[PDB]
């Protein structure tokens, strides 16, 4: 039963520019790739869990997302970061694109993507971590019983509510390996 770092994408791995869906607009946050490779060496499985309502909004297609995500996966793999899972949610109750127009339980703060990852990779949840920049991330983590909930300051400016719900607040994902290592 392996421990994991569940990872928000926009604002945590890549600078949030708003509905990022193009390679030219994807900017890794400083030091996160190195930090992810270290996390891995410390024996954590790494699992991306990202809301992509942009798809239900019509801003871009599930297939452009697929294209970006494949590129992202390779860029990481080529840097010795091998992601154990990539989960996403294309939905929004008010979506303008029918096939993604719906309520769901994968859309954080619903824990859908975390539990699914739990089942499919057999993750020790109480020994796992959630890293994101929003309240919905802390709430999603809480529901799924993720032991350690980590807010970061690299994305959405943090709300006091997001901070209420988090266990740690770090400047960045780049800081996580250190934070963990000192217990
Ligand atoms: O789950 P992660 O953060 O990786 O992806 C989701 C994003 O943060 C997106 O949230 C969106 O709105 P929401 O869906 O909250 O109504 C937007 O603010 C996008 O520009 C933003 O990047
Ligand atoms: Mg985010
Ligand atoms: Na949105
Ligand atoms: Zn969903």
């Amino acid at each position: 039963s392996v421990p994991a770092i569940f990872l928000d994408r926009d604002g945590t791995i890549n600078v949030d520019h708003g509905y990022v869906h193009e390679i030219d607009n994807f900017e890794f946050i400083d030091g996160v790739i190195d930090a992810m490779r270290e996390l891995k060496k410390m024996g954590f499985a790494l699992v991306v869990v990202t809301n992509q309502s942009g798809i239900a909004r019509g801003k871009f297609t599930e297939a452009q997302f697929e294209t970006l995500t494949e590129w992202m996966d390779w860029s990481l793999a080529d840097r010795d970061v091998d992601l154990d899972g990539i989960y996403y949610c294309p939905h929004h109750p008010q979506g303008s694109v029918e096939e993604f127009r719906q309520v769901c339980d994968c859309r954080k703060p619903h824990p859908g993507m975390l539990l699914s990852a739990r089942d499919y990779l057999h993750i020790d949840m109480a020994a796992s971590y959630m890293v994101g920049d929003k309240l919905e991330d802390m709430q999603a983590a809480v529901a799924a019983n993720v032991g350690t909930k980590v807010l970061v300051r690299t994305g959405k400016p943090i709300t006091p509510e997001a901070e209420n719900a988090a266990d740690w607040v770090l400047n960045s994902l780049a800081d996580l390996p250190q934070a963990i290592k000192k217990q």
